[PDB]
């Protein structure tokens, strides 16, 4: 019958005041015969009631997927509270329960380095601006590129990857018209992470 | 009833002739009643009898997992032959057929650039030498580091990531004693990819 997956909030959403983090409870394999799904949510054992239920999503294997979204308080999540989704459905012998909470372990501060494009790339029309973020723990992090206080269009950040020492690193690749780089514009890598002062730092790069 | 997952060879294995590439057919959710599985393998529709099967192994959810491994010839994979695994089990209405082949699509040549450590990282006892490989397709690739013609093995390489324009990129980070960098040693990044001339390119870096 149905199965349940419980997902943590987006890293950026738990670190920034402008964002509202969410805990997401997904029920798959809901059969067309028993479509009513019931959610009960608990923060550290105490039932809460601010959850919302998305439009049901039909799937191509002839099943529904039903999703309940629970907004959480930033500091609750960062302090280690446990979030419990309990799912009831007539297609289940017993209700299913899943619990999620912040990843544990000694936090460690990202080191952020910006690297200009290789000289050998200078023959091309577009060049690559590189942000190396290493040494951090846990792996939840967010990395962006901006110029003149506005976010950039053409950049990609690799998923974090485990390093030798049990910390994580990643790279972010910003693709930029060589003209923009040559005029002298300043470009900025912004890193958001729970172990930074104010959850935020920024490093800049120009010619 | 059983499900089947069919896995391609490891990228490095398809490119180096010192390595033996393999396709792996994994069957999970095999019940205690009906525990016997038969595998049939086809290369371009033609049945081969080459596969080697791993004894069934019980999981902690009471089901079995059974694995068939087929050795593949580097050139057949590179040329796009289709490998078909057919799984027969009594707990199944009809056998399950799964097929895999090299990723189709216009190959594109990797651009390889090496990047020295940040100015600001030189304050540390170990520095990162970066190797950026971008613009390549398909995703199968291999990356290594050498100095003075011997392997440097203190590196991590990210999985390929998909870019906007359909090409892939990755980064490889080699960590060295700052002393070794400052002493002017030459380090090199070796990339192996089907769209490079002779499937190989190499790019070096040294302190200016
Ligand atoms: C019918 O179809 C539905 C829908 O699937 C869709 O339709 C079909 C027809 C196909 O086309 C599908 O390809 C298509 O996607 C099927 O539903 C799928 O069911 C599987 C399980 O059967 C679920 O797998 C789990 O996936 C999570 C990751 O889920 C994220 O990433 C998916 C892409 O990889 C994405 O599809 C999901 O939507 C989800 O995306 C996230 O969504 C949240 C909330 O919206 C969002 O905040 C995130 O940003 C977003 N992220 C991304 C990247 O998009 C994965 O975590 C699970 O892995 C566990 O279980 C595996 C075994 O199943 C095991 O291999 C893993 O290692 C891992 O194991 C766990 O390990 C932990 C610790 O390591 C351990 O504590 C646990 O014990 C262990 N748990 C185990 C073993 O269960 C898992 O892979 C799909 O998410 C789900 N798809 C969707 C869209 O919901 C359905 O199964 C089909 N029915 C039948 C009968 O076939
Ligand atoms: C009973 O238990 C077994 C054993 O599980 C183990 O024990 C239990 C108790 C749990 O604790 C588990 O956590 C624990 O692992 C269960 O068997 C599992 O079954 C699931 C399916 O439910 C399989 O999931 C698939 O996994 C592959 C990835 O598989 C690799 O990675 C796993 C770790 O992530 C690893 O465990 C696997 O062994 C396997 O490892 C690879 O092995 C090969 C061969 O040797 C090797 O060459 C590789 O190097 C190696 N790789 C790694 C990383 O180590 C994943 O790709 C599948 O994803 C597809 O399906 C999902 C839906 O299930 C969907 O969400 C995904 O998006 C993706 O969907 C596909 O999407 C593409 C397009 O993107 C589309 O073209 C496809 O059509 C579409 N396919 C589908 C089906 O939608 C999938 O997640 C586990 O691999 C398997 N584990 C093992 C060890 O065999 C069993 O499920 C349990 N049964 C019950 C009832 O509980």
């Amino acid at each position: 019958g149905p199965s349940v997956f419980l997902f943590p909030p987006k890293p950026k959403d738990t670190l920034m005041i402008s964002r509202t983090p969410e805990v997401t409870c997904v029920v798959v394999d809901v059969s067309h015969e028993d479509p009513e799904v019931q959610f009960n949510w608990y923060v550290d054992g105490v039932e809460v009631h601010n959850a919302k239920t998305k439009p049901r999503e039909e799937q191509f294997n002839s099943t529904f997927r039903v999703v309940s979204v629970l907004t959480v308080v930033h500091q609750d999540w960062l302090n280690g509270k446990e979030y419990k989704c309990k799912v009831s459905n007539k297609g289940l012998p017993a209700p299913i329960e899943k619990t999620i909470s912040k990843t544990k372990g000694q936090p460690r501060e990202p080191q952020v380095y910006t690297l200009p494009p290789s000289r050998e790339e200078m023959t091309k029309n577009q060049v690559s601006l590189t942000c190396l973020v290493k040494g951090f723990y846990p792996s939840d992090i967010a990395v962006e590129w901006e110029s003149n206080g506005q976010p950039e269009n053409n950049y990609d950040t690799t998923p974090p990857m485990l390093d030798s020492d049990g910390s994580f690193f990643l790279y972010s690749d910003l693709t930029v018209d060589k003209s923009r780089w040559q005029q002298g514009n300043v470009f900025s890598c912004s890193v958001m992470h729970e172990a930074l002062h104010n959850h935020y730092t920024q490093k800049s790069l120009s010619l």
